[PDB]
């Protein structure tokens, strides 16, 4: 559901995330990812997947 | 729009329920006035209303 779906997304996006230089992670990348853990923790599942859906977007 | 109508909307309800003594205010009203006002903050209007819903279900 959109729960699971948050929390494997937040993983998801996190594992490409760590796979860049740290001097490479756009700031914009790191607001989205978390603005989707504060909607995660709100239990906003279904908007923490429209920030994932961002954060990607970002992803250089 | 949205926003205004979110701002609004948290004055006219905490206009009602100033309007009830303190010791008289239902938990569940205060949860919902502040997790409107959570969402103003976030600029998540849309969602300030629709808890601004929930809390006039909640007045007495
Ligand atoms: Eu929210």
């Amino acid at each position: 559901d959109d729960k699971a779906a948050c929390a494997d997304g937040i993983a998801a996006v996190k594992a490409r995330v760590e796979k860049l230089a740290p001097e490479a992670v756009p700031q914009k990348l790191k607001r989205a990812l978390k603005i989707a853990e504060r909607e995660q923790g709100e239990g906003e599942f279904d908007e923490c997947l429209e920030a994932l859906d961002d954060a990607k977007r970002a992803l250089p």
